[PDB]
């Protein structure tokens, strides 16, 4: 029996209340934006997961501060065809992982909408993000369609078994 | 802690496999056609299941008959684009269903290959396979696509929820 | 503990998958139009509620006749909003309630969408389904609008305080 | 109980991810190119190997350098095909191992894809990389196909044979 506290952060439309509760239900949902907090419990292979589902209205933004502590791995959830934002998305990244309690927690980007016309790529997407510049702890690109669920599990293994 | 034998069968083609290793797995795996069986169990809600893959290969076609005992579900695999071959998935199901040790099972037909030009709708389906003629235990149609994986975890949570 | 059987049936397009599916997990769940059915409890009070949750496609309503059995209340959905097949509704529905299994079984009337731009009124409803002229049995009509899930709670107290 | 850290380089179409793969769970799998790395534990003889498996994608070539402490092994993965590139392999393998933490490494050249129809052989990937000129180490080429597991065992047990 084991335990992992994984916290999901990101801007809007990136689709975190959908990844949880397809992960959660099975289903896809339509959902009301999250004005504050939802707390679902996933269990996959041998771990289970206390995924905490903070919302990324810009009313709300400070509200991250206060569930850093205890995190072992980072969710960071990108609309993958927003282009307009990703200097947005990059600062808030930058932002959070260089924080002293988020010093040792695992980052895992999560591009969702592939499906749409002008999707980016995951490459494109380290590149807008930076992620380069993080060499001292794992990180990954997990390309996903969250409304079929094609690359939630995939990545959720790549947490279970990246976590050392 | 619950338990579950759920055995898998169905014409060749059909993608079982498939299905079996992206649930196990959860990645899309490249297969050679099992001229036997194959055994994975898989943990889903709080309900342990051990799925038995019998190959559909003409060769072994009788093998089938030693695997009825003690089934709890059925998981008939149906290309939902082939369409030549459905009169054969017809008549092997209902030779399945019909024998004396697979009366109480759950039927659930699992229409594969959904992204294909020329898919069969659930509807078309459950024509061609007379599922109409089955009114005295609990069946159900779900479309899926298996190599993202989509489809399969509903058809889990209703084999799961539907057991009585 | 109290339990109760209730039956679901309507013709098509009428919701009963996202009232059943709203009822168990508060979600709004985008629904797949199914062939086969479902089996789902919902506790709400103090009563354990096994809801049948049939298909309303024309080619599936004689599998309606063997469900009937051991009903104590019938949820009979209807969409509000079209006129057009309101016969064809109370046809169905008069159908069902004159059979020998199902006279006493308690009817609710489901008027769902009551929200679209041509919604009929619960009146109206009331005098095309001819419940006007049902003097021998219990029976109400509830408009709802099952995506908010506004009208189902106040149906499933009806139900639960006319069940003795 | 024995262990060892094998770190996996090399360009790109290289195939460290199949190999890693069919070493851990013995079945090709469909893969996604990685613009992050993986970390996989591989139990073989009576030595567990850790495996790290990083991209080598241009712009991700300089996070190598932060994960050469503690290796015990190399894995350079080369395209045995890729006749016009090996030259760009050579230069990398020769930065890569003239350093000045990966000096005690045992060196395996895994030329993988063998069976290709212009497919280069071993003595002439010897010749291409300058490995005739390494007179100071343990090395050794090895042809694979990883889709069948061909050659992936036998250079396992190479590095097992020959760390101490
Ligand atoms: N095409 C596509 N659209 C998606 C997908 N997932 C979510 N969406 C879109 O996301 C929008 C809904 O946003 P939310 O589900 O509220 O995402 P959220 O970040 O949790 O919102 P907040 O909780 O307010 O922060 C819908 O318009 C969907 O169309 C997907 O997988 N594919
Ligand atoms: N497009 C598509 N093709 C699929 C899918 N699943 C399986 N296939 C096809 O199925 C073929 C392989 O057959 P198998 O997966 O081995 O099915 P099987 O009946 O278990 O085969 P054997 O065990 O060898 O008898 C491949 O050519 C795939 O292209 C799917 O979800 N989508
Ligand atoms: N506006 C609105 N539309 C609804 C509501 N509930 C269901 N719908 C519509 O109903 C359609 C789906 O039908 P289903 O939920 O499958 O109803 P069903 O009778 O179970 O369908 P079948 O199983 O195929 O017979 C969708 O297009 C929804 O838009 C609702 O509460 N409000
Ligand atoms: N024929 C053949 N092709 C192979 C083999 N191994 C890998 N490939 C090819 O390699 C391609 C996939 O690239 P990857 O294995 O993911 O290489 P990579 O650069 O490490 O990808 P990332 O890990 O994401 O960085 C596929 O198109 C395969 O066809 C093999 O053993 N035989
Ligand atoms: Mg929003
Ligand atoms: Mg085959
Ligand atoms: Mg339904
Ligand atoms: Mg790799």
């Amino acid at each position: 029996n084991k335990e992992m506290r994984i916290l999901m952060l990101g801007l809007d439309a990136a689709g975190k209340t959908t990844i949880l509760y397809k992960l959660k239900l099975g289903q896809s949902v339509t959902t009301i934006p999250t004005v504050g907090f939802n707390v679902e419990t996933v269990t996959y292979k041998n771990v289970k997961f206390n995924v905490w589902d903070v919302g990324g209205q810009d009313k709300i933004r400070p509200l991250w501060r206060h569930y850093y502590t205890g995190t072992q791995g980072l969710i960071f959830v990108v609309d993958c065809a927003d282009r307009d934002r990703i200097d947005e998305a990059r600062q808030e990244l930058h932002r959070i992982i260089n924080d002293r309690e988020m010093r040792d927690a695992i980052i895992l980007i999560f591009a969702n909408k592939q499906d749409l016309p002008d999707a980016m790529k995951p490459h494109e997407i380290q590149e807008k993000l930076g992620l380069t510049r993080i060499r001292d702890r794992n990180w990954y690109v997990q390309p996903s369609c969250a409304t079929s669920g094609d690359g939630l599990y995939e990545g959720l293994t790549w947490l279970t078994s990246n976590y050392k």
